């Protein structure tokens, strides 16, 4: 019932209301426990309660398979904190620890209402009698499989026991298993419903990548004719929406090579727009001081490479096409923190493009040297093209970026280049073919 889960929430989490609407009701789905759930919602987005708080209202106990021991123990330790009888069976617990787990288990009802595993000594012979005494008992209520994308080759990072955790889902089959994972492709969304031996229906319960405040533009570098002068003219309109508010917040610019990004940072601060460079040929104490002023209002555009959170950011651009799409969203994602509209960059640039493809050649060469795997080797020049067809896509940017995340595709009304003046996006994309 919604108020029973209401009270849990109140109760175990000193969560009044949820963080999110769509959050609510993948809990209300796996809680509900009629069919198995999925959810890929971004880190600090309340992803971890969709499956706690079910575990908790749940009459059995729930068992949570993450990949790290360290991730195991942080999620044990923010449930104890919150008084809630949770247990860690993992190698790093010891043998008399381990046994007193286990006693705890082997209780009519369990002690522990969550139990948290790794997948690797959850593959061991040593727990497959615990497991196997669950499962006939019926006391599992849930299943839950943090970080799914580590099923999937093609996610960014990948787990071979996270394919095997499909023959866990196999066993424990009356309980209702829910896969969880902070971004999944729909190729990731495909491997991790395959391998997981996860029920035919599943609700996605992914949170729309979209965000009303963001405002993504793919400008040509070759287009214009100072691009330099373009980034500062659009750096000084998105610093400022309100003429009595004037220069506000603070934005971000990102660098694809760390030695030339210095050179963009103090160009720009001659520019007349005052900006740091962020990167690692940088020194430490400069990086850091560099950082506090873009946490300050000190600096009005700070400029950082491709590697690096503030409460309200008011722009994003990218000098350069991102190593991949995924790393754009991310990047991009720091625009808009706030409620405020912020406006997010890409500058485009055929010869940038070619040097970033050589880039991921290479870094797709040192895989098959090292990681020999094919699927993961083509899942990055993947990305990578992805990414640059979003970039030359005469359609809503918005709705390429959902595609690539596979969740539905959304429609700005306004405040996207598309879908504002999108004869205009047309006629550079046509003067893009003239140049190249
Ligand atoms: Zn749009």
């Amino acid at each position: 019932p919604e108020r029973r889960v209401r009270s849990t929430l109140k109760k175990v989490f000193g969560f009044d209301s949820f963080k999110t609407p769509l959050q609510e009701s993948a809990t209300m789905a796996v809680v509900k426990g009629n069919k198995d759930v999925f959810v890929c919602m971004p880190t600090g987005a309340g992803k971890s309660l969709c499956y706690q708080l079910p575990a908790l209202l749940a009459k059995g106990i729930t068992i949570v398979v993450s990949p790290l021991i360290a991730l195991i123990q942080d999620q044990v330790d923010h449930l104890l904190t919150l008084k809630v009888r949770v247990s860690s069976l993992n190698s790093k617990l010891s043998a008399q620890e381990r046994k007193e787990l286990l006693a705890d288990l082997e209780r009519e009802k369990p002690q522990t209402k969550i139990l948290y595993i790794t997948p690797e000594m959850a593959a061991s012979s040593s727990f497959q009698p615990t497991l196997n005494s669950l499962v006939s008992r019926h006391l599992l209520s849930y299943l839950v499989v943090d970080e799914a994308h580590c099923v999937s080759q093609w996610g960014h990072d990948f787990r071979p026991d996270y394919l095997r955790l499909g023959a866990l889902r196999s066993r424990l089959g009356h309980a209702p298993c829910v896969a969880l994972t902070a971004t999944a492709t729909p190729q990731v969304q495909e491997d991790v419903f395959a391998a997981l031996h996860l029920k035919k229906p599943v609700a996605i319960f992914k949170t729309p990548c979209f965000r009303a405040n963001l405002f993504y533009d793919v400008q040509f570098k070759e287009l214009i004719s100072d691009p330099y002068g373009n980034l500062k003219d659009f750096c000084l309109k998105a610093l400022g929406q309100e003429a009595d508010k004037g220069l506000s917040g603070c934005g971000i610019v990102y660098c694809r090579t760390r030695e030339a990004c210095e050179q963009l940072a103090i160009e720009l601060s001659c520019r007349g727009v005052n900006a740091k460079a962020y990167h690692a040929g940088l020194k430490a104490s400069e990086r850091t001081l560099v950082q506090n002023d873009w946490m300050e209002e000190k600096v009005p555009v700070i400029v950082a490479t491709i590697s690096f959170d503030k409460a309200n950011v008011r722009f994003v651009a990218h000098w350069n096409i991102a190593k991949s799409m995924a790393g754009y969203y991310q990047e991009s994602g720091r625009a808009g923190r706030d409620g405020k509209p912020s406006w997010c960059r890409l500058y485009y640039s055929r010869n940038d493009r070619d040097q970033v493809s050589f880039l991921i050649r290479k870094e797709v060469a040192k895989l098959q040297e090292k990681r020999g795997n094919k699927a993961s080797d083509k899942a990055t020049i993947m990305a990578f093209d992805a990414l640059v067809t979003f970039c030359e896509e005469l359609g809503c940017r918005h709705a390429a970026i959902a595609k690539y995340f596979g969740d539905a595709l959304p429609a700005c009304a306004k405040g996207c280049d598309h879908c504002q003046n999108p004869t205009a996006v047309r006629r550079r994309l046509e003067a893009l073919e003239r140049s190249s």
